[PDB]
C-alpha cells in the first residue's frame, strides 16, 4: 500500500463521531502537556496565560493496515479521525490551536495527536515573585465520556521543550491520574491534574 | 446494537432543524446555570464577565433505542441534534463555548447539552463591594419558539463547581420560571431568571 | 402537514441565493431597531459601540404552504433561506450577530427575522454629556440590490427594550426611510435613517 | 429568463477558479478606493486603520445572458464568481470586509464587487497635524497574476463618500498606474498606487 | 490545453492530503522569510510581532502538463494541493494569512506559494536598542513530516522592507537545522531564521 491509498481508505470509513472502544473496555487516552512559553500572569485575578504541546495518544484499531511493503506511519487531518473529546475544566478562554491540524496515525492504529495550544487558566498563581514559586493545577479530561468508555493515564526533563527567553521558569511539572464524580451524574470522569511549579526570574 | 450502529441512525434520521414537540405540547427543556468564575466587574458600566457550564436537558423520541444489549447513553456531536436555540436576552457578547460540542443522549431519548460558556452580561453590579454583594440577573429563553413549542423550567451547594481561586465569591443563586413579551411579537416567551448574588473577597 | 415536512420542503426547495422579487414588486423589507445598550462611547473619534435587535420582515412566496391543519409558522435556519443583504453603510466593525441565526416564516411566507448584533459606528457623538444629548444617525440599507428590487421602510417604541443598567439613557429614536445615490453607482439605493438621541447619566 | 434562471446557470458553470481570459489578453480590472473613514493614525509606527469601499470591476463573458425579456443584473455571492486575487502590497492587517459578499453581475458579463474593508497600513503618516497632512500611499495588484493575466487600472476630493464625523479630514485621494518587479523573477506585477493626503481636524 | 483544463485536472485529482514523495524519497521544501515589517517589540517579553512574505516552492509531478500550446503557470486555490504543514517552532500566535491563499503551479508541477503572514514570536529582543541590535531566531518546519518525507532548505535582504518601519535590518541569514525531542525518534528538518535588526 502507498501514503494515497492508506489516507484514502481512512477518509473514506473514518467514523469520526464513533469513540473506538474495543469490546466493552475503555479506549485509554494519554496525556501530557510540554509547556513552551508562559506568557502572562496575574497574581492578583489567578489567571495564566500558557503554550503548550498537548501530547495525546489512543488506539483506534479501524485505522489499521498491514504494514509489509506499506509506510509505518501517515500525517491524516483531524477532522477524518475520532478524536478524545479533552476538555481543560479551569480553562478561561478557547483553545488557540497554533499548528496544523493532523495527527500521525502508525499501522497498528495508534494516534499521536500534538497540538501547540496558546490557553488561559483559572489557577493558584500565588507566590509566583517568591523562590518556592506558583503550583498552578489545570485539569484536562473528557467531557462527555465516563471511566467504562474514556481512561486518562498520565504517563523526562520538564525544561527540554520550555523557552529560554520567557520573564518565568519551569521549577517542576507532576503529572496525576485522578476522577471527579458531580451531583448531575452518576459517573466518574477520569482526568489528569498537571502541577506547573513555576517562578519569575 | 453497537454505539456505531446507534451514531449512525442519529446521525441518518435526527432532524436537527425540527423541534421534537409531541401532539402539539410545548418540547419541555430544563435549564440550570453552574457558575464556575467570575474574571471581571464593572460597576460603572453594570457590565459581568462570567464562566458557567449551561446544563440543558429535554426528550427528543426520535432519537430513543432499544437499551437491551445496548450502551443506555452515547456521545453525540450537537450538529447531529435538534437542540434549544436559548439566548441571553441582556447578554452583550456573542457565546464562547470553551468545551467540546458533544451532548449525551439516553436510550429513552433524553439530552443533556453542558456547555461551558464565557460571556459578558449587562446586569446591577452595585454593591458588589459590600457584604450584601450585586445581584446579578441573567434572563435564558428561546429566542423564536414561543411558549406553546418551548416551555424553559429551572432544574433546582452553589459553590460546589465555583473556582476556590476567583477574586469574588457566589453568596445565592436563584433560578426562577418568567415569561418575556416585546411590541414587535404578540406571543410570550419562557425565560429562566438566575440571580447570582455575589461579592468581592476581602 | 407537520413541522418534519414543511422543514424538509424549505430545505429541499430553498433558493437562498434568489430574491424572491414577484412580476412587478421589488421585495418590501421592513427594518426597526430596537436599542438594548450603549456599551462604549468615544466624543474624540466619533464612535459609538450598541447593542440592538434589528428586527427584519419580509415576504417571500416560495416558503408559503396550506396552514388548514398545519403550524401557522416554523423556525428555519437563515442558511436556508434567502435573507436580504442588510449593512450599515456608516458601520466600522463587522456584525457581530450575538443570537441563534434562525427565522420565523408564517404559512403566507412571511419571514421575521430579528438578530441581536453588537457592532460599532462612526457618528455624531458629540454633545452626550449635554442634556440634549447626541444624536447618532446609523443607515441600514441593501448593499447591492436597488430600489426596483428591494424597498427598505421602517417599521414605535424606543425604551421598551433598553438595558436600565447602561451608562446612558436614550432620549429619542427616529427611523426614517431615505435613498442614497454615489457618483460609483447609477441607482438609488433605499435606506432606513436611525436618528440615536442619547446622554451620559450622572454618576 | 427570470433571476432564478440565471442564477442557477451561474452556480452551475462558474469556474470560479478560472481567470476569464479572451483571445489570450489580459482581463481588465478596475480598482478604485472610495475612503469612508480613518479610525487611527500612529506617527510614531507610521500605522493606519481606515474604512474604504474597493471598486472593483472586470469582464467575465461566460456569465453572459441574453437580456430581452430578463434581469439587467443579479446579485451573485462572490464564491459563484471568478474574482481578482487583489492584495494591498503594505497591508498590516487581513482585510476586513464590513458588507455580504455578493457582486452584482451585469447581462453582458461585467462584474461589479465593491467590498467596505477595513484594513491596517504601514505607511508615512509624518505630517498628519500639520496643514500640508500624511500622505499615505496604499499598493494594490494581483497577488499571483503578472501582467500577461491581469492589468490593474485606476477608474480627486474622496468628499462624496467620507464621514463629516472623521478626526481627520481628506486634502486629495491620486490613483495611478504602477508596476513592481523583483531581481528574482521576470514578470511585472501592475498595481494601483492610492496616495491618501489627510490631515487631522483643528 | 487551456487553464480551464489544467484547473479542472488538478481539482479533480488533487489528493491535498497526500504528500507527493517520489520513489520514498523526501519532498525538497525550500523556504525564504522576506521581512516586510517589525510593528512591536517587548524587550521584557522577549516578544516579537513581525509581517514576512513566506517564500516556499516544492514540486507535486501529479499536477505537471504537456506545456506545448498551453500556459507555462496557472493560479491555483491551496485547499486544492497539497502544501507542506510548515509551522514556526517558536510562534506565540496563529500565522494570520494577510493575502489571498493562491499558489502558482507550473507545468512541470513546481508550486510557488507565497503567502504575507502576520505572526507573534518569542525570541531574544535584547540589544535592539544598541547598534549591534537584536538577534532574533525564527525556526520554520514540518509539523508532522520528518526528514525522510520533507527536508527544507533555505534558498538582497531589504529590498522587501518597509521604509516606515520604526526599526531597520542589519541581516538576515537562513540556515538548515535539524531538531530532534526526548519523546519522538525521528529528526525534524527546519529553516533557522536569524532576523539581526535594531531601533532607529
Ligand atoms: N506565487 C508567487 C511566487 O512566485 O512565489 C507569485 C509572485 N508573487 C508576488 C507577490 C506580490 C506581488 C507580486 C507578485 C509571490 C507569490
Ligand atoms: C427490546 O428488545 C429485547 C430483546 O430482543 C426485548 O425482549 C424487549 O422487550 C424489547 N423492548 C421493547 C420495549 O420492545
Ligand atoms: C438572443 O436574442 C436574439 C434575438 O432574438 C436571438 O437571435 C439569440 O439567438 C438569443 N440568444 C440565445 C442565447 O438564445
Amino acid at each position: 500500500l502507498d501514503r494515497a491509498d492508506i489516507l484514502y481508505n481512512i477518509r473514506q470509513t473514518s467514523r469520526p463521531d464513533v469513540i473506538p472502544t474495543q469490546r466493552d473496555r475503555p479506549v485509554a487516552v494519554s496525556v501530557s502537556l510540554k509547556f513552551i512559553n508562559i506568557l502572562e500572569v496575574n497574581e492578583i485575578t489567578n489567571e495564566v496565560d500558557v503554550v503548550f504541546w498537548q501530547q495525546t495518544t489512543w488506539s483506534d484499531r479501524t485505522l489499521a493496515w498491514n504494514s509489509s511493503h506499506s509506510p509505518d506511519q501517515v500525517s491524516v487531518p483531524i477532522s477524518s479521525l475520532w478524536v478524545p473529546d479533552l476538555a481543560a475544566y479551569n480553562a478561561i478562554s478557547k483553545p488557540e490551536v497554533l499548528t496544523p491540524q493532523l495527527a500521525r496515525v502508525v499501522s497498528d492504529g495508534e494516534v499521536l495527536y500534538m497540538p501547540s495550544i496558546r490557553q488561559r487558566f483559572s489557577c493558584d498563581v500565588s507566590g509566583v515573585d517568591t523562590e518556592s514559586g506558583a503550583t498552578c493545577r489545570i485539569k484536562i479530561g473528557s467531557w462527555t465520556h465516563h471511566s467504562r468508555e474514556i481512561s486518562v493515564d498520565p504517563t523526562s526533563d520538564d525544561s527540554e521543550y520550555f523557552s529560554q527567553y520567557s520573564r518565568f521558569e519551569i521549577l517542576d511539572v507532576t503529572q496525576k491520574k485522578n476522577s471527579v464524580t458531580y451531583s448531575c451524574c452518576p459517573e466518574a470522569y477520569e482526568d489528569v491534574e498537571v502541577s506547573l511549579n513555576f517562578r519569575k526570574k
